[PDB]
């Protein structure tokens, strides 16, 4: 077999014994194989993601199947176009080897390696989120994560924060339902959550929501099943997916879009760009199908180093003015400059399948081969012209610069409708899980949280208020003042 | 209450809404509060420890109680001397938020903030280790850790490695016994593993092993109890410890030493500086007592950032020539330069309780206030004399520089001793756990592993061979050729 | 006091490594050798991407006027005295580059105010070369040494600048003798952009800041530059540190130029264009600064200071100048990298008021947190905002867009500047610019010369001769340019 | 080709940021503005702790002797052609520091051999100032600019060197005109230390390496230094890059001086003392190097190359020189920080042979691993060692120790050097040392003078004059110094 070498290519003569000053003597500083193997070892780890640290990556392909040229000019949506993908599924709060049975929303991020560049659709199984403005994301994550004093879960903290956040009511209803503990990533849907802005070749815009429909169906664990699985397997989602792909049982999802024109936004009773809302009566249209059929070759180089970011957009796809999405356009590229580095987008899993041509340079571990003296634009010696067809869409403005919440909140209606859509057994599990989680919250926050659940549906609030030992008369009088 | 501020101290006007271009417009880049909060958030995480990433830190005090001036000049051992400590307990292989029920050795690292500087005793509950030379450490960890292709446990990998490592037999016997799954950190002992060299005021040396004897007793979980605990609690060791301290029930450990003179080592049939060995008949002497009685204030600032390293030594305590230990003198300080930074030892939790006076300077995030022009030694303007009493001890040398295994291995005797010391019930649990783990290893490595167990004790090897489905006749013939 | 390791243990020998016998190899277990070398091996951090070469000093600012109608900031309250940290610098070259190299010179002032830290990061030139921060990286890459060799190559800047008529004014300032100061004490400081001051009623004013040197202005001419460089590559640092050591403390008066929001539309140029001065707006004195103390340690203080236009206090906000808007992001961003997440907690960067927020962890966090409340809002440990500190509201119209400003006036002020120079000052300018332009590609060179010609026919004509451009092509090119 | 963003998407407008209307603020969603500024903000990495100012060129080495009796290394096989990367540098000052400043000049060569990459990291000076690596951080700290002001302050290095008599020989080379070369092309290079060469029979030889310039040696005297500095702060880079552009490729012959292990105890000095040359050992030529190609990109190649004495191939090992021993640790260590754990996988650092080991992960890992076997040994995917590559064995005796070498001889070789200088060179040497020593504290100054006086009474006497030392004290201190 080929000889073991050091990183400079030199063969190693003994990989079992350190060089010592005699049989009973100390180790020498000059043993370069010892030093190099330990300095590499000592530097293998990089920071985990600040959220969604626990994840599983797989590869597959997406094939478009409809004519949506009237909605978007992006080549990924052209009927019959087959684009390779990289998908990273994940939980949200806990560290990287945390039990996959822990209750949480699950991430569903798809990197499309399109012919116009890489587009990332960074979604979750839940179609709505807990907040509507990215300025609260650091606050929200800090409240959800383990207590900073102990590294132990302490749910009284998320309910202190969330008692000030009535808009979280619908998504907390998902979290504490059995949708919070899936049986496999193959048995969950995916949603973009926000409305994205699709732009056609005439410069016209449509606001669109994306949904991945599982062709395997939806399968969740109930709290007693969660405990049985957790007893022997702390990686059941990863085992399920990797194992399925090894057996050739490739999971698939159909992609659907819901569409609104800019002039329809103001007609609704809720704000269509509020990330805490679904669009209940807008029809869905199928535009493609993705199949995930290949495992990764190396977890660290692919799954750990993949950089998913809503900022990775192609002409024809832009962010909407959803205020949650707006901060996401900054945050992922920013964190990835730190987690990976300035040259993170040049790693194999992050590279586009098209040419990159710009003046960005240098930075740590630059692996390029540059020969030109022109790293500026414009240049008449080595021009790099822009493409006028790729200019951003123009959105009309009015009012003033401002710091004010959106005007139509409707914080409790959709939560109530979701609660009522649940089977009797689903409601029972949601009520017992939410109540157990809320039981030792401070009394003031506890009765305020329970007022939101009661305003969503009196049966929901009454039952969680019994489990959590809240004060039902205070819950009802607080709920009476809440506005629809 | 005090107004929320930005990091430059300027008060914040609205922490709930980002600044937007009208009520329906996009978010502005000039919103410095949004951008600061997101950039700080985006940079919260640092690399986890390459091993022992899952850990719990607490604080307490150690009080010495014997006259060991004959063995060491170090102040921490002076009778009645009280020294504050920081202890970090941990598992080894998996990451943060991995289940604390996972089978593994457990770390027991004590930072003593002595009156002569900080001394770290970085030990484990197991008194022996799997390998005896630090050049194999990276290989050993890579074999134990989850498969690099999938991030899932795959014990065929560790047994392909350990089939070439007959010296791992005794510690794999501890690993697969119920000592591999403790009921609490308070119910385990701690050991230095290596002999350390204590030096007295005359410059004379003694080799000593350290043992923390639990005053709460030893309590382990058997396989069925592990699954039951894991079903509901993935942080059972942290909860147990933080819990006890909150209730005032402070865990204690008596510190004992085993002592051998330099001239006695050659008389043993095993090498006393072999990390795979205990010293079976050397008497123990109690030298002090440690009580852990305070939880940390902030997990990140203290438990995550603490830097435990065998290199943090004080005059009177030095590393022995144990070849595993020698590598550890280099590796912890090296990985901390990366994980923390060049200024990592100036963080609050890592600072000594005595003055630091040297020419080490600059480096990222230097928080000092230097006024001198003298950052070199020697200097006649601002001298920094050495202390001739702190010169290292002189060890006699013989032979040549070399790369060769130690001359006495005795790889199976102590492992058989350990097996035979176990109760019938403990034997059954060991055999079932080891055999289930080994069952899908490649046949050649599996029968070689079994031969090691059979040579330790024929009953051990026969029973694990039945559970693992190895070939007994091949096991017996391979064992017949093994040497004692 | 005895020499120690970083753990506080005393060192027994700091002159000899531990070796295996008199003729033998060095031992891995010598922890003093390893810890000194590992710290030494990690002393350096990335230099600033621009302005790497700099000098820092400390002093104090005292406000002297009632400007409460313009800003509610406590720093400007007449009589208020505020400690300052100032960093002066060059722009293009590395940290030990000669201080005589031709460049704009930075003048950044960190005010440790009673409302928090406010940084006024300006330059001695009152105008900049570009007017939209999206071009900053390109501009800097064209100015810096050639990426192939690390050697100055002025044809690269004129290839870029031939597309940028808006750089005419400041290029005139660069190639003049103001491009090579005699001391930092002998130069003015300008904020360049208009900032928006907001008073206690919420009213806004657009203001320009100017530091007037009370030592006067003193530039070196070309011949004096080579003379000084021959023996001194740190002449600016030497002058300032030496002057403070002798007790000759340099002082600057701070002046403001003021405009109301409804006045911006009435000029022939865009008042928020960073390549423009405000020629006819009167100046008012609002305070004075004295720099009277040298630093204790260059690295801890001068190298680690983090100056950023985003360090704002109530009463001061960015204007819509498109150059400034980019700077509000870039400084804080690069400091997260060059220093780290906890860079603003280093001694030189800390404010003199408490910091109260949920920002946490990050590399080398030196705090002492005990609370479980790292989120807002909380009813257990609230951290209320102050409604009085809400940002001002600017009226908007039109659409989101990617389009240059409409009033450019790229040559007029460039010409006024040229013609304002003495005959000798003009001669030096023409020769420095023309020598720098000489080997630019012919198309860029004659386009550059057209911008100078459009500014002032004598200017363009004299540089064309030195630089060897085609006078007739310059004149026809200039014919097609708009004032 | 069309400009793109880093994800490959085409840019529609690289001239204007996206704003909220023509007079409105910039938008956070303009991903091109943010990605360009984020990349620009992170361009710089930490400069080398020493030798930050450098120039890199490429070339080829051709072996021309049969030295298989001394080393089994393929690089030295007669007729063997190996590609090289060479980086020349100054030592003490930061990037863009004047290349005329007085220092030793680095001469590092990376040989991309058929057995792996071998780096010969040398200098023009054949000796060094100190002899144990434990003092290296102290020495560098004393040599660099004062930590309080970032200005050169030569009193600091003499405070330090007044305790270091062994630096006399190299301080003599430093203050001579060898300290200011006219080009890297006109300077020799030396490995300084003895290296251990090992042949195919396991036999060892101690060897010194010397690169003989085939352009001759060309220095600048103090008056010429000032002239070049007045106008050129990159004279060495210019000279070397320009020479190669013209086709005038510089050449160096490689020579070795050989000693057997039993010969080291014979001499009156220690042959592994880095402050010593080997005066009477003869030199044999073993090959020639020609540098004939410039780099394509300065940052990717010259800034990112990783030169380290730890990059060894079979046939070559460190000797027991105590300064060399620390260098085996420190270069790889600083490169783990300056570059990263994956720094040896960058294009310029990669070997021309396959790398096969279980080193993995780390920041920005660009590999394409498929195996699950990242440990050794393995019976599934074995990675056997080669017994012929085992390290050589050195006989030991004594005990572990912290004690200076015994045969110091700190002054004789320095005096020898001085006496070989022409009258011109002696006067230049004397004026510079004296001028640098001038404001040192009297006690250190007179002790430095004693060392010079002990090397040679005229040296001592002539430098004590310029520096204003006290000759009677110098002579009585010198009286007591031993040979
Ligand atoms: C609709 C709401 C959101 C969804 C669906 C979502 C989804 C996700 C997913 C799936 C990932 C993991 C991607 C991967 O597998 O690598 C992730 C990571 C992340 N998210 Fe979000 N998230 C949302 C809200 C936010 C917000 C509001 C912010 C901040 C402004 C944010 C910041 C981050 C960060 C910093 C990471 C780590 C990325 C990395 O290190 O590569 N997210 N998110
Ligand atoms: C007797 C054998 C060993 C014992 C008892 C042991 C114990 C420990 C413990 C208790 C910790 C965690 C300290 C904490 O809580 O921060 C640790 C971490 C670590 N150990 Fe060991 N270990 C052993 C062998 C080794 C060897 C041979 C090496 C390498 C030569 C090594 C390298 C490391 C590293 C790099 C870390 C991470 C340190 C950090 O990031 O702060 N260990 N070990």
């Amino acid at each position: 077999t080929d000889t073991l070498t050091r990183d400079n290519g030199a063969v190693v003569g003994d990989n079992q014994n350190s060089q010592t000053a005699g049989a009973q003597g100390p180790v020498l500083l000059q043993d370069v194989q010892l030093l190099q193997k330990l300095q590499r070892f000592d530097r293998e780890r990089i920071p985990e993601r600040v959220v969604h640290a626990r994840g599983t990556g797989v590869k597959g392909e997406f094939t478009a199947s409809a004519d949506i040229s009237d909605l978007s000019k992006a080549t990924v949506f052209k009927s019959g176009e087959k684009t390779p993908v990289f998908v990273r599924f994940s939980s949200v709060v806990h560290g990287n080897h945390s039990p996959e049975t822990l209750r949480d929303p699950h991430g569903f991020a798809t990197k499309f390696y399109t012919a116009d560049g890489n587009w990332d659709l960074v979604g979750n199984n839940f179609p709505t989120f807990f907040i509507r403005d990215a300025i609260k994301f650091p606050d929200m994550v800090h409240a959800f994560k383990p207590d900073p004093r102990t590294n132990l879960d302490n749910d009284s903290r998320r309910f202190d924060f969330f008692s000030h956040v009535p808009e979280a009511t619908r998504t907390l209803t998902l979290l504490y339902s059995n949708e919070g503990t899936p049986a496999g990533y193959r048995f969950m849907d995916g949603n973009g959550v926000h409305a994205y802005k699709l732009v056609n070749a005439k410069g016209e815009v449509h606001y669109v929501k994306f949904h991945w429909k599982s062709l395997q169906g939806i399968k969740n664990l109930d709290p007693k099943e969660v405990a049985q699985v957790q007893s022997k397997d702390y990686s059941h989602l990863t085992n399920d997916l990797v194992g399925a792909i090894k057996k050739g049982d490739f999971p698939k999802w159909d992609l659907y879009v819901q569409v609104l024109k800019p002039e329809e936004l103001a007609k609704f009773d809720f704000d269509p760009l509020d990330a805490t809302k679904i669009w209940p009566d807008v029809p869905e249209k199928k535009i493609g199908q993705m199949v995930l059929n290949k495992n990764v070759d190396n977890f660290f180089q692919e799954t750990e180093q993949v950089a998913m970011a809503p900022a990775n957009l192609v002409p024809g796809i832009e962010p909407s003015e959803d205020r949650l999405l707006q901060g996401r356009v900054f945050s992922y590229a920013d964190t990835q400059m730190y987690r990976l580095g300035a040259n993170g987008l040049s790693l194999p899993v992050n590279q586009p399948k098209v040419a990159v041509n710009n003046g960005n340079q240098d930075g740590a571990l630059n692996t390029g081969h540059t020969t030109s003296g022109v790293n500026y634009e414009p240049s008449r010696l080595e021009p790099r012209p822009a493409d006028d067809k790729a200019r951003y869409s123009e959105l009309p403005l009015s009012g003033t610069t401002q710091q004010a919440k959106i005007t139509r909140e409707q914080n409790f209606k959709q939560a109530g409708d979701l609660y009522r859509s649940y089977s009797a057994k689903e409601k029972t599990d949601l009520v017992q899980k939410f109540g157990e989680s809320l039981a030792d919250t401070l009394t003031e926050s506890k009765n305020i949280m329970l007022s939101y659940l009661y305003k969503e549906d009196p049966n929901y609030g009454t039952r969680v208020a019994e489990v959590a030992k809240g004060d039902l008369s205070k819950v009802k009088s607080l709920a009476a003042s809440l506005k629809d």
